[PDB]
């Protein structure tokens, strides 16, 4: 039935049925619709305090902590959900991966080269689609997949 890593469960606010990915974190309230050898994605990092190198372009110094991250993660979903802010805005402004300045473009990868989470979440989403928090050694990660 739903393609892999999707499963049906319900809104506790509102009592419908919604869909959920646990290798990507993605949540809709849309039915799913539904591999290559290699994709290509961009990303919005936020790094914390226990992140591998908790440092960036934008601060000398990262001390913010997982949590603080996450809510930062979440508001920044949140936007581009509702058009409000493009997910290449929030990139270029505000993620803690040099790849800021390309609108958080990767590039075309396969299997083997990213962190597991990332490589997982990024092959389990289709053409357009979006996941949800990512984690990884980095920190936490929107990820759009374009090709
Ligand atoms: O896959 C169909 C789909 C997924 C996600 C979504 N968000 C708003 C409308 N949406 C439709
Ligand atoms: O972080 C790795 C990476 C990947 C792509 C890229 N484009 C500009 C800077 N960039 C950095
Ligand atoms: O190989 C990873 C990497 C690192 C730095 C970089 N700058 C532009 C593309 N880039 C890719």
């Amino acid at each position: 039935k739903l393609p892999p890593g999707w499963e049906k469960a319900m809104s506790r606010s509102s009592g419908r049925v919604y869909y959920f990915n646990h290798i990507t974190n993605a949540s809709q309230w849309e039915r799913p619709s539904g591999e290559p050898a290699r994709v290509r994605c961009s990303h919005l990092l936020v790094k914390h305090s226990q992140s591998r190198r908790p440092s960036s372009w934008r601060q000398e110094k990262i001390t913010r902590t997982k949590e603080e991250a996450l809510e930062l993660i979440n508001g920044y979903i949140q936007k581009i959900k509702s058009g409000e802010e493009d997910f290449e805005s929030l990139a270029s402004q505000f993620s803690d991966c040099s790849s800021a300045k390309a609108r958080g473009d990767l590039g075309a990868f396969s299997r083997g080269q990213m962190q597991k989470p990332f490589e997982d979440a990024s092959f389990a989403l289709r053409t357009g689609e979006m996941s949800g928090p990512v984690f990884t050694d980095s920190g936490i990660h929107i990820i759009l997949r374009t090709e």
